[PDB]
């Protein structure tokens, strides 16, 4: 979903010098300026933008001032009109110049920029100059002021008189060109061409598919009609090949508007280009599939276009299993279709008329009970029985079973059933070797976790960790396996640079902004400042995020759970679901003393952010930081201690008291 | 193993003000305020902690001294009452509330906190005010402190005289809540609803193998009843299948009675919820299961019980064997079923009344050597000869085999033997890639040892470092791999972040801080930093550590075997089993000059601390800085020589001496 509208610009412009100033603002500031507009000022594009698009820059002495009255209307109210003013260039030298004002809209229909086409119209008029000595000075000028427009646009009358045809000229150019400069600036989806047809549109996808269907029939059905000669000949099925090649010659006229995918890049729409990619890539192929016994055995080519269209579905590891079996399916069957054929030559020799035990379509007879007559030779087992015969024999000599009720007894079966064989092999290997590799997919990552688990068992083992401290630590393995499932943050996170990353983590730490009256005067990018900075952990039962000498350095906030902050073995403190503690960082610049445990009632979850981190965001941000210190107060500062004398204490020192 | 405690007391409160306050420190001091007192009084939650929960921080002038006196009783004796106060708000506003005082029990019965559950009432009193203009700012007030609890707890009769019903409604309350405000502080276990079973109870594992057993044995025994006709019929075999069918009843029933896993947290014991979760999931497979031929044969869905109960065990590798072995066994035992119902189909055509000899069982018949008789059809083999003989014939076609005794032979048979084939080579494949994974899982380690072992060697052969160098580096690697067993203990203790590694890192030095009387006056913080920033290394005989010019920079710890210190190759000190040495790093500021060598007799083991860390321990905490510096004393410091001279000088020097 690009924004193309500076290349629709450059593309209509043919060497114009286009002007795009913003319409909003007052004094319609310049925002874009083309390099042709440097050369028929000057001005370079440093100076002429956030300059008025009235050209009050260019505005001179002897410029014409209902001229710039008109264009201030025109500028005023959003309307297009086409003017002739006489400005001045860099060089301050007079130059007659042709303005094409026009609005652009916006998505819903809102005026957004002022695009002012230049031309230019030295030579096509005189401009008169008062620093002159000669006559000549008052021509050659013109020579040199125009040299693209004159040599290039208007050479067929370059003489006199012809100043009127010249502005006709440019009022038909204008007059004619209502929809042509207006190119909706606007964030569109893509364009394609009159009757073409994206490649992934959903109509595509199922003319593929049934492609794909129709040519696993054809090749199912071809070698069939080939080989056991069929001669049923229905009026139910001589229509049904008919159909199925008349969509295949829809499919290939229609392939032809097809928009083929780039090197690299994205779609490419030009008519022009796909009719020559189509025909030096694959127009054989089609045309030979879809022109006796060889015409209509060529119709096997037809698996060019399965071959093609199979691209991403080859890079799954299932679709490669689907596929494997496919093709082991086709492949008994066209070896079916050529045993029948050599079982069907071998019986019955002409030279003689007598029939060859040898074959296995004899001892198949004589194992089904129907033997053959007469002797022109008649009887033998049905149609059907041939078929089942021969695909059951190529399925056992593929799958490596082979029975053998039906083997090769004759010289030429032999010698064929060795390449079957040879190609058997290959193909049950490669079955295999997929299958392993889809399992091996998931077992690596279950033998990766399980790994881990092992080598942290054995070195609790190994050094003897005494039992109590080895428990929790295989049970904080378990559970932060069971809650995360392998997927680490940081991996993931370091993919995506940083554009998707600050959102993310904005995302992740909303607990803390949108809960927390801290966070509430904060610029976006202060937010995602802080959200890329804190990270986040996670509490368990009983564990010790501070204890009572550890150096405080990291704002906690407690966004699930309950802690309990205790001091000389006393609770002074109980926290949980939006309390924030740590140390006043900001204005003590020295790392204190915890002087409290803080231990975990329930599993917690707190996201704590490090000294450095936040020191340096404070001190990047002057006004957040103060509203940052005015809003912020610990429930539990990890710096001072809470004086306190117990009451067993008092009781215990009041008899002694008494006693003395 | 939680310890919900506050979500024991917000659950029941019912929109209360609690204010739990410690009990063994004297006055009381407020520990946790509930974000309901935060509106009661206008005191944030963050100055009423710390303060006396005696409620002084809100005594006023005409505060009643007499329910101050009973509250200050109340609190010295540990017993719990309810009184009726007038305090003050943060704005000084006079108010009526209704205190609950209840004392909290620890695990083994001990007074911890004080909850003090507060009311307010001044609404159904009369809050008598000085400063006051008209007499319409006596109510109005009144609707403006009570909202919540007028319109939403009383509001049935908000009229004159109901003050004592008020009362009376109080004492209600505050008399029938003897176990309710008492929730027994302590860490507990996960508790459940009356007649609610664990899922992962000891009774529930064995009902689910008790469970996993039946349904083998219906995948088992079902088709063999369909397909073979049985027609036995004892007492001693209807009875276990009406057996069976109560027990999948009665686990049908239990399972309304399992705490469900929830989606990433744990378990969840709410019978309302629980029903519904079954009933969505998997209630109407097993009321099939369990409800002619098709009743008889739709039992087979019990294997989805199974199904979903093997989620762990199918992580492991062996598991996934065991289970692809057993399927692979049902699999046999179904096409020996079919197998036989069409083999049983072909024999003898009911249009004619003669035998078939294509079919398997004429050629059985034939090669065991009974026949059929009669032509109503009599004799043939017995049943179990049909049976062995069917599971023989599909366990050749599934393990491709195929000997050929019995063989397909007609049309069904063919065409029902290819399906076979094609299921037996999927499951064949799979069964031999789970194994060679299975194999990879251990030889992918032990090939990751040899592989960094034959690079070692590659490269001491590549650069040709001389014998007796390349000797020590290849035993050097053998040694620690047989020693560590390729357990690094860095990648373990990445893991488990920093409140498990002080403890294991604090176990793995402890003998060098239970047996030295330098870490004698150490807090726990102290020992911790130690204990992660030591690092210990393993010597080998002949192995210097420090040379003749290198720079000290480790205190380094003998924990076993023996050092020797060499100084102009003369043995200067011995050392072993408990002796420090290195450079005083604390008061030098400057690294010195290993003045000897300092070779390993036998395997030593040492605890080396690098000077940087220590350095920055010894400057963060400042009385141990003064204790280590106190009971520290080095047994060979090298920074320092010994100068002597030797007596074979002496001797060769006395002649020189006495001939000149
Ligand atoms: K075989
Ligand atoms: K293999
Ligand atoms: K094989
Ligand atoms: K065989
Ligand atoms: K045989």
């Amino acid at each position: 979903p690009q924004n193309t509208f500076l290349e629709n610009i450059v593309r209509r412009s043919s060497e114009s010098s286009f002007l795009l100033g913003n319409a909003q603002i007052v004094d319609w500031p310049v925002v874009y300026s083309n390099d042709g507009f440097c050369k028929l000022s000057g001005y370079h594009r440093a100076d002429v933008m956030q300059k008025s698009s009235t050209c009050s820059f260019m505005y001179g002495e002897l410029t014409d001032k209902k001229t710039i009255e008109k264009v201030r209307q025109t500028f005023d109210n959003y309307e297009s009109n086409c003017f002739e003013v006489l400005l001045y260039k860099k060089n301050r030298t007079p130059v007659w110049f042709y303005m094409q004002i026009a609005p652009i809209r916006n998505e819903h229909e809102k005026v957004v920029l002022f695009l002012c086409t230049f031309k230019d119209i030295t030579l096509f008029k005189q401009p008169i100059e008062d620093d002159s000595t000669k006559g000549w000075t008052k021509f050659a000028r013109l020579t040199r002021a125009l040299t693209n427009s004159r040599s290039v646009l208007q050479q067929l009358t370059p003489m006199n008189k012809t100043e009127v045809v010249h502005k006709h000229s440019r009022l038909a150019e204008v007059l004619q060109l209502g929809s042509d400069i207006l190119p909706q600036y606007k964030q569109e989806a893509p364009k394609t061409p009159p009757h073409i047809i994206l490649h992934y549109c959903a109509f595509k996808t199922t003319w593929d598919w049934v492609i794909l269907i129709l040519t696993f029939y054809t090749a199912i059905m071809v070698p069939y009609n080939v080989s056991f000669k069929t001669k049923q000949n229905n009026i139910a099925w001589l229509v049904l090949d008919s159909v199925v090649d008349v969509i295949f010659l829809v499919d290939i006229v229609l392939n032809f508007h097809t928009t083929f995918v780039g090197p690299g890049g994205e779609v490419i729409s030009d008519p022009k280009l796909i009719r020559m990619n189509y025909l030096k890539t694959w127009f054989v192929i089609d045309l030979l599939s879809c022109l006796f016994s060889s015409l209509k055995v060529v119709r096997l080519l037809r698996l060019g276009r399965v071959a093609r269209k199979l691209d991403h579905y080859l890079e799954y590891g299932a679709a490669v299993l689907v596929l494997l079996v496919c093709v082991f399916g086709l492949v008994a069957h066209w070896l079916a279709c050529i045993w029948y054929s050599i079982g069907d030559y071998e019986v019955i020799d002409e030279v003689t008329n007598t029939i060859q035990i040898d074959s296995w379509l004899y001892q198949l007879a004589l194992s089904i009970g129907t033997p053959y007559r007469y002797n022109i030779w008649e009887g033998g087992p049905s149609k059907d029985s041939l078929y089942v015969s021969s695909l059951y024999f190529t399925m056992t000599s593929l799958t490596t079973i082979g029975f053998g009720n039906i083997a090769p007894t004759t010289d030429v079966e032999k010698m064929f059933s060795v390449a079957m064989m040879m190609v058997g092999s290959l193909l049950y290997a490669t079955i295999f070797g997929n299958v392993t590799t889809i399992f091996q997919q998931m077992y690596a990552n279950t033998n990766r976790y399980h790994e881990m688990l092992n080598n942290v068992r054995d070195f609790l083992k190994l050094y003897q960790v005494p039992k109590g401290l080895s428990e929790r630590v295989m049970d904080y393995i378990v559970s932060t396996w069971s809650m995360s499932k392998g997927i680490d943050t940081e991996k993931v996170l370091s993919i995506c640079p940083k554009d998707m990353r600050a959102d993310i983590c904005v995302h992740l730490n909303r607990k803390v902004f949108n809960e927390h009256p801290a966070f509430r005067l904060a610029s976006d990018g202060c937010l995602r400042a802080l959200a890329v900075e804190f990270q986040t952990i996670h509490c368990a039962p009983g564990d010790l995020i501070y204890h009572a000498g550890e150096s405080v350095d990291a704002l906690c906030f407690v966004v699930s759970g309950s802690l309990e902050v205790i001091q000389d073995d006393e609770v002074v403190a109980i926290l949980g679901k939006g309390d924030v503690f740590g140390d006043i960082f900001w204005k003590e610049t020295t790392l204190a003393h915890a002087c409290a445990n803080v231990r975990a009632l329930t599993y917690c979850d707190l996201h704590i952010i490090k000294r450095e981190a936040l020191l340096k965001v404070l001190d990047f941000y002057t006004a957040f930081a103060n509203s940052f210190s005015r809003n912020l107060t610990l429930t539990c500062n990890l710096r001072k201690r809470i004086i306190f004398r117990k009451i067993s204490d008092v009781k215990k020192e009041e008899e002694e008291r008494l006693r003395q």
